[PDB]
């Protein structure tokens, strides 16, 4: 919704989204969103996601698609009205992204995911790209676990011509939005079919923002297929608009910079990450 | 409608556009249509903006959306005949823009938003752009806070990888259309998804009209996730194009270039504004 | 319709087009049609024009719009048929353009609309471009009111981000239709939505014909919204090619440049226009 | 239909080509044809043209349009059968061009349409375009003139914005169905309007066998409104290959280049035109 | 269908390929396939060709088209089904190309069509271009003639602006179809109109199969309308592509090189043409 | 299905697709696939691969396509569910792809399919192309063959001027998804017609991970068809991007490279291949 402020409760705006980047304990916004989806009534749409077509279908808490769902509005504190009506499988009312509210009026921010190797990492969505060809795949890998921290992390496979990899986009999208619903860290690997169908222009659109607000992580490699001249230039322009974090790769083997937004307004930061094959490509990321 | 001049009658209209910009009392023109507005007969169509398809939705003055409405005709002075008509949710027949009268004859004006640090700021849209990834956002908040004034500013989130940020389209345009219905200073953090669909399209074309029209102004960020080339130019050129006012970054960091129209065929001015960071990212535009 | 021609009828048809610009008195073309027009059969459809999707509406002599029309149909001298028809609120059989004859034999003629400066000026339209973000619509007003003379000029407002400016395409048409059927001397300022739609196709083709024919003058400001390279060669070639004349502005202040086609394949004039500003930018052109 | 050679009856073919253009009586194929539309039983389609959308209007050997036919089928001596049925004023089954066989085996012809100034010129289409902004038009009316000799020449107007101009595609084609139907030189004042809807690519393709076909030569004005570059070669390029006839400017003035296509795989003639302007832009092309 | 080769079988099948083209008799292919087509069932679909729209009609072996078919199925010796079902004029059910099986086991050849001059010539598509506004039309008729030996070729004619030339692609592929039905020497005067709509990419697509499935062989004219630049070099691309041989135009007046696809994966031929004109454009080429 | 990692279980996934490319026995996953494929249900769906319109067909296990099969849905281990709807020949609901599951949780392999020379082949998606015009049809073949070994090749032939050449692209996809079904090795000749339609590009995007899943081969030619300059490297490119291995040719004749990604995110291998030409253009690729 829309949110009004004066120079005084904008100053604590900004003040607590820094925390919620710098102070909060990693991983703190993800369980407190999960408490928020677990409170929801059974049955109650809380995910909009568009399909290939443009067209969105629509998840309940426990990543359960509805089919069919009576029209049904809510009234905002800003006096807007939220409308949701599910009918044949797709969303006949209401808006791609979050339908029941996991923020309130702590918008804008990039919740602490996780800390590791002595760096905070953002939740949201992180792309992971760069010089083509070079070990993207390791690397979200590597990311992922190392996020996951104490718990597993979540792998999308998609658009690989290798064994068991779906190509088709509304599986794809079926199984983003079960892993935001489900998981704090996901690894998608590769948004290569994606970048256009309409659908696929609605998630470049809206991932970033879902991720964020559900406080979980969504670490994307995308390779670029195109040239390998300054269409990388292209592409990482297109991936720091998109993306919460940006992780690229370097002329230096095994080195990648993490540029991240730590919130609205806020500082951008930036950090290196240094790293190295074991027994088959397994790849771990040096910390001390 | 169309209007029509002889010598005389035209300057008469210069001066009146003249004094709506550099004479009136900041701030007066959206009391006196926020007045018109109140006036309007319960119920009555006041606003009318695009959705992503093309088609319009219609709002009420207490920013409501109104989805059955019978066809209604107006005769205009001009003799041309104004219809409204809502069915379903959408216009059937009338046009996007407001649907009462907010200006009458005196059209083609810039009305004074508010005054700050010596400089009369015109209503209308105003977008802030120029050499990419710098600190729009900051900019945008401080200038929302200093325009607002003795009143808090509205904020419009959108389309940007955080927390609570809608990326929907049509939630979009119900948030500006509910903005300008109930304040004169608005924020719209990130024009980014927008520049395309024909309800963006709409967008580009009518929110300075209807801003300038209301005498509200609407801040907008218009970050050029293009090229960091020359493609800047062109935006800066849609921007001018589509804006009341122009805020451009400079080659001096914390500075910024304003660039007014203070009316129809009237001089544009120009004025450099100098900015500071504070705790948390906040910016503070300097005055005296 | 066609028209047949030996050398003898064709020196008399380029006699008496030569006639309308240099001899006839300045806008006694207008006052004929305008006679023409008020004596069709009352409800009789005057005039149509495209709307943006393409459709056309269609109105009477009195600018009122037309929903409901049974079919009917006119044999022409050439042998060629004219039908019109009218269905909820659109053209169902029909032609862009004049529905009633104000021409007949006398075509390509660019019927002189007034004389000022020693100048006679076309009917028809008119697009003052150029050098961007020049004095453009001071020129066309300062234009209006001396092609207006002894009456006033009518002014069609569109697309610019002003107070009380329409920016819904469809508005225009009918505000141009309205003007064409009422006013001998029409200013629109700014084509630049316009320049796309078929409507705005339609229009462009359509207008300079309408004007011409009616005896009107039609006088547009086209601000090249693209580049300030050499895209306004583009822009003026357009122009130049939908209008009757065209008015261009040079390296010299207050200096523009008037090209006018003075009739089918007749010889094309030029003449230089100097101006200057007063209060509140009311520009005066010189004369004596 | 397909037709079937051997080395001898494509010599006869060949010899018969030749003489169509340079030895039978000028205009004699357009009177042979004209003999055979009005042998054409009553109500008869005889010519099918695109419209705007790609459809097809039908006409009568009268130039009448045909609303409703029933379907009827004709077998060729190919084998073929050729189908016409017409339903709500469009072509439900038939083909765009002539529906009755102008023809028989005499095919790929450049029917002499006149002569004049010692040279034969070819029936068919005729494109007069080159270094933009001359003097076309005053050249397709001499050449209308001239080729029509003893009979006055048809006008066809379209879109250019001077008095009495159609500037409806649909009624265009209506001008030069009929046209074709009842003359032997026409003229057309500007395909700028056309070169792209279906219709109007239809328009380019078909118009030159159409004409060609009945022997009467259609004379149309190009003046390529693009740049004033090298894009004049392409617009030549395009015209070269849908005209039976091109007629280019030269470097000298009132000088013009004529390139004839004597018939299907014969020799291309060029000769030159000398033109004079008189009073009222009439042009005189020289003789003797 | 598929076919299953190991190193023995796959070896006979290149000698078999290698003798289709190299040792069988001339035109030997075609009688065979006459012989297929004659002993197909009366009424039964023998062929299918894409009209404009993309959609197919079909055609029985006297080249009559069928409109109402009742779904038929056909099991392969692959496992794979064919079905056929033709309804209202257009297929419903089956593919585009021959419908009933002219190879068998016996496919990826370039079937001699013809010998002449010390040269073979394949059946397949056979595109004549080169260096613009040439002699493409002597040329294939002259290669018709002497390619068709002691049968007449058949002559396809199409999009020139031309007397009898049919303009209209419905007709053109019905041309086509009978001709490749009836005879084994087929020459197609202009594939210009069709290089673009999906039927005319359908053709392109198709043809070359369709006529070396059944040993006939089609000459088809390709003049580049395009420029005279090196876009030459791409319609020679596009058109070696799709063709079984090419015959393009070289510095040498009246000389021609032929490129020659032999069979699948076998080595491409070349040798030259020397040609010259006799009356009437008649050309000649020269052999011993 | 998404699928969850520790640092243990995906050393474990790692190690078993390293095993999967390098220790397994050749063809050990088709066997084990065929052996999934002919254990399911009869009449279950169990492949669905998009045609040209972008609709899907489906197919059961023994190749033979699914007209009618009322939904059904299946629960994964991953709690998302599997739907399956075919109605009217089409897939109702579902996905393009494997539609039983041939992986279980070893995904992301490229699974041995055989070993030729000293080097073993992945499964999946081969293309080869490289410097125009070469010998790409020859070489297919000889992969074929030498992959199939002991058994034999299928090959698929589409888009070529030569006989038998089936030319629609829904009679491709058939051949297609009946050779994975049914053979370990396949060979498809030309990729031509096919690099565009949304089914081609499903294609494309499906066909590796279809072949890997099964653990089948298919080696496609494509021959760049595209100017002979550097838009070769785009085809690469997009040749690398969707294929499991790439086979490109060099500068030296009769040489090839074999680029084979290994397996997901393991490391991508080279070698070479040296050949020769026998009798009728049958091509040995040299061993030992
Ligand atoms: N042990 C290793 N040492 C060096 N490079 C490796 C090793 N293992 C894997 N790689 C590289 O990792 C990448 C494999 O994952 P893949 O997804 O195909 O790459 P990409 O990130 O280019 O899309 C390849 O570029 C491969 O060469
Ligand atoms: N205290 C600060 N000092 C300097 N720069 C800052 C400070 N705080 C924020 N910024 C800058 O403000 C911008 C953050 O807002 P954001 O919307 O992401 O930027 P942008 O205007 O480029 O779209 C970043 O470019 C960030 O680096
Ligand atoms: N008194 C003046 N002296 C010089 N320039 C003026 C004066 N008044 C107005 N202008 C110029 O007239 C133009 C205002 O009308 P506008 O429609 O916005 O311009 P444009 O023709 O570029 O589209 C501006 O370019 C403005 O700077
Ligand atoms: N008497 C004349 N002397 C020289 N030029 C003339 C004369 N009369 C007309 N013209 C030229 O003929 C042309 C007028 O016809 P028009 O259709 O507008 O031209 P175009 O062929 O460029 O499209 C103009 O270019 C005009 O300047
Ligand atoms: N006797 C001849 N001598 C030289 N050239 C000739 C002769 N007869 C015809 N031609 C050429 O043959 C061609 C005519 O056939 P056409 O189809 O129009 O050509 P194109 O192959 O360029 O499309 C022309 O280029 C013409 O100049
Ligand atoms: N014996 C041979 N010696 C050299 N080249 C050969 C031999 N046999 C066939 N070729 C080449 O193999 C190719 C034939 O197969 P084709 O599919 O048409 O080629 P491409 O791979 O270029 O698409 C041709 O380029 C041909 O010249
Ligand atoms: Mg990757
Ligand atoms: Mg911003
Ligand atoms: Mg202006
Ligand atoms: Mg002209
Ligand atoms: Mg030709
Ligand atoms: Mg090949």
């Amino acid at each position: 919704m829309i949110h009004l402020y004066d120079a005084k409760s904008f100053a604590k705006l900004r003040a607590a989204q820094y925390a919620a980047f710098h102070t909060d304990a990693p991983g703190s916004w993800f369980d407190h969103t999960s408490g928020v989806l677990e409170s929801v009534e059974d049955g109650t749409p809380v995910l909009a996601i568009g399909v290939e077509s443009g067209d969105a279908i629509v998840f309940d808490k426990n990543a359960q698609r509805i089919v069919a769902y009576k029209e049904k509005s809510v009234k905002a504190e800003d006096g807007s009205v939220s409308v949701v009506q599910v009918e044949n499988g797709f969303m006949k009312q209401g808006h791609r992204g979050w339908l029941v509210d996991l923020t309130g009026e702590l918008v804008g921010c990039s919740p602490v995911v996780a800390e590791f190797g002595g760096h905070r990492y953002a939740s949201g969505m992180v792309i992971v790209t760069g010089k083509g060809n070079s070990g993207k795949t390791p690397l979200v890998h590597a990311l992922g676990e190392a996020l996951g921290g104490k718990d597993k992390y979540a792998t999308v496979r998609f658009g690989e011509p290798l064994s068991g990899y779906n190509t088709d986009f509304n599986v794809f999208v079926d199984d983003i939005a079960r892993a935001m619903l489900q998981h704090r860290v996901i690894v998608i690997d590769s948004l290569k079919n994606v970048i256009i169908s309409r659908g696929a222009f609605d998630l470049l659109s809206d991932i970033g923002a879902m991720a964020a607000s559900r406080g979980c992580v969504v670490i994307a490699s995308l390779n670029p297929t195109s040239n390998d001249d300054k269409i990388v230039e292209l592409v990482k322009e297109a991936s720091r608009s998109n993306s919460t974090s940006l992780v690229i790769s370097t002329d230096v083997d095994g080195e990648w910079q993490v540029l991240t937004r730590t919130g609205e307004g806020l500082q951008r930061l930036t950090h290196t990450l240094q790293t190295s094959y074991g027994e088959h490509s397994v790849l771990t990321i040096h910390t001390s």
